[PDB]
């Protein structure tokens, strides 16, 4: 959600910023609704005042015949309810527009139309030169009998996997290493969160109203008929960021740095036939998430810090990657500025996204009413929120298996993971 | 699913066994449906033969006028389709009865009506005598700021939790310790499984057709409209046992011992107001599961082995418990024989279930068509399946926090968990 006073005072300036993302703001519709709203607001508030006044006249006369007065108040009450419903219908119309508007890109963001207009910022590591024909992680998984997509189709359907034996152990070791790194070295506090969330949570981080189709939704439970319309989380960013919903945080307690390891569930609608083979694009994947709740003036510095935390995962694992500044046309709905880390994937002869690190500015904080106050200044402001993959575990397994594969298909265990695998040097 | 030949040859004997569970088998209805089935089966198979024959007469005459013959075959085809639909309606009626029948209890199971008729088999450890008033895990969680039920209601709703900081780390350490124990010492192979499963999987392990109401169901995805009617798993027993669905296993490859650490999702319908406070009864809980696929003659020995594996978790953690033989009236739908382990919970002044270990006999194997064959004997048989909690992680956290609490609320970390917590001795 953008600042409503910024949409009211300068809508042409906002429309100009949003045009860089390729989003057309309907300024004329917003203006026409806002002008009708002011007419209905005055009518409604006059009816509210007169009804409140005629109700007090009854109580007055009750002490000192209240029948003609009771009829007057019941007609006024009907008129007010009608005026309030008509006003509320217009408010819902404004909201349907307001809540579908993506975040204003920060000036640091380079202008572009799509991913081909993204800017490379840095590169670390040198892609391995192989003495044999590179096998992809799917072929390597079949060789070890460790990645079974056919069993997952039998259990569920497409875009699911069953991992077995040592490769399952390896995927667990990766998550353990990530959580320990962020909690022991990077100052994040660990969290266990619900994997099902309500509508308020989804509106809070921006999945609702515009991206219901990106989620798996659960039918309500019959003994919780009106309070269990839930959706599976698409990322731990959703429950973690909402932990500060309706809160006033003492600025001394900022930054709040949270980490979680969760499964993530996505419908993966559209882009038909893209990443059909393997673990890159699944309906269920594990991800170690980093979330930061910070003071408005520290979010740009927190983005650099949190991106470096995700980069450290790749560096310690010895995985070559490139850091990319996403352009205006390739950013997510909530982001005002994003960096993607793209890991080297030897069988694809390219870098593939393994992390997305974003500064959300005050966009989710406005929706959640998450604020901070200095006891000194004695003034509240909305916080800034940030989220970053540290990392997507399935895609890290893809990168690890492919970069560390041996001639016979054995997987060399990265040095930093060996204490997580009882000092095991190779799988196979 | 029970043996259909056993329901046909001796239904009174089966009804007698099932009566001990408090289940009334409708023998008269099954007999009446079975007798009508034989009438419809003969009519249908005669129509199938005559249609196949009149179709061959056409091809014959095509080489040598085929119009009166084509009309005859189309009328026969309509008659057969009608006879097949009528037969299929009767088959669905038999199935609705057959697939709602619980497993026949094994003779080892003591006869009883409910949990108060269960038999204690053994006891290990001595409940701690405290020098202060015992705090429950909810009060201890508030003291540490580590178990937050209010944040989870905000994120989702009731029967959910948010764990924060060191108590979240502890819950993770418990799962790590369990998976390592079973994989390193007990011969289980680790697995990463889908947390969403299809209808075939749910029918396979017995959740369907009778217990749809015990599950969270997801609405179908619009781009997978006819293949995404899924449910969240209530236990890793569901995806793990189904890994042998439609398989013929070489008996040399038995036992297949599988472990997984997953979240588990349950609607928790009924028993209103039971275990309202705390982690004992949640909509989402973590559990380290053990599953065994064995030869029919080894399942009773495998039950003792798998129960001992769950007991070893409690012993190494220094948690007093009691082993209970469930009576006929307290067993789950699929089980033919179950042992429950009940851990000491100091604030409740009682033992609470932390594990359920079952021999399912060939009940799920029949539904899944999971079989084994000796290359020697050259004869197939249905396998036996077994499942056991090793353990429910949330309830282990309850037991750990309460049994290891200090006077000031600090949590002493069990010795065996200290290598999982970087040698940390206490939380707080
Ligand atoms: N369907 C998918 N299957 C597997 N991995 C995926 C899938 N979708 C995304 N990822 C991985 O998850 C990472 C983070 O996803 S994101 O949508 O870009 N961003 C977020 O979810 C933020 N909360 C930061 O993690 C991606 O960089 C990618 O590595
Ligand atoms: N709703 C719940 N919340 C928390 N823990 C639960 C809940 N339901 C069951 N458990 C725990 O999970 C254990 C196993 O559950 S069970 O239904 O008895 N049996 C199974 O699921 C079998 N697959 C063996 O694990 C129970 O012994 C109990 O310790
Ligand atoms: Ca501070
Ligand atoms: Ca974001
Ligand atoms: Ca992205
Ligand atoms: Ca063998
Ligand atoms: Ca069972
Ligand atoms: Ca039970």
């Amino acid at each position: 959600m953008l600042d409503p006073n910024l949409l009211r005072t300068e809508p042409d300036a906002v429309a100009e910023k949003l045009a860089r993302r390729g989003f057309k703001l309907d300024v004329d519709k917003l203006r026409a609704l806002e002008e009708r709203r002011k007419v209905l607001q005055v009518q409604t508030e006059n009816l509210q005042a007169e009804r409140n006044s005629r109700s007090k006249s009854i109580g007055q006369a009750k002490a000192r015949d209240i029948e003609p007065l009771r009829l007057e108040v019941n007609k006024l009450g009907e008129q007010l309810d009608a005026a309030k419903s008509e006003l509320e219908t217009l408010l819902a119309e404004i909201r349907d527009i307001a809540l579908a508007i993506p975040n204003i890109p920060h000036d640091d963001v380079p202008v572009g139309r799509d991913e081909n207009d993204n800017v490379e910022v840095s590169r670390w590591g040198t892609p391995r030169q192989f003495d044999f024909e590179v096998r992809d992680h799917v072929t390597l998984g079949e060789m070890h009998g460790g990645l079974d997509f056919a069993a997952a189709v039998k259990l569920t359907g497409s875009r699911f996997v069953v991992m077995k034996g040592q490769l399952a152990r390896l995927h667990r070791a990766l998550a353990q290493f990530m959580l320990d790194l962020h909690t022991e070295q990077h100052g994040y506090s660990e969290n266990y969160v619900p994997y099902l969330v309500n509508q308020d949570t989804l509106y809070g981080t921006g999945q609702l109203p515009k991206f219901a189709g990106d989620l798996f939704h659960t039918r309500p439970l019959e003994e919780e008929a009106d309070s269990s319309n839930y959706a599976l989380i698409p990322t731990a960013e959703v429950p973690l960021t909402n932990l500060v919903r309706d809160e006033i945080i003492d600025e001394d307690d900022l930054p709040i740095k949270m980490t979680a390891h969760t499964p993530c569930f996505r419908s993966e609608a559209g882009s038909y036939g893209r990443d059909t083979r393997g673990l890159i694009r699944m309906h269920q994947f594990d991800k170690v998430e980093m979330v930061q709740i910070v003071r408005p003036e520290d979010s740009m510095a927190a983005l650099e810090e949190m991106t470096g935390h995700a980069e450290k995962v790749l560096q310690l694992l010895g995985l070559p990657y490139r850091k990319v500044a996403l352009c205006t046309g390739d950013m997510g709905f909530s982001a005002c500025k994003t960096y993607d880390l793209e890991v080297w994937v030897p069988a694809q002869n390219t870098y593939r996204e393994i992390s997305s690190c974003s500064n959300v500015w005050d966009f989710q904080a406005r929706r959640m009413q998450a604020r901070c106050r200095s006891k000194s200044d004695k003034k509240t402001r909305l916080v800034h929120t940030l989220n970053g993959s540290g990392l997507a575990v399935g895609r890290t397994l893809v990168a690890l298996m492919e970069n560390y594969q041996q001639a016979d298909g054995r997987i060399e265990i990265p040095e930093v993971l060996r204490p997580y695998m009882r000092g095991l040097e190779y799988i196979g």
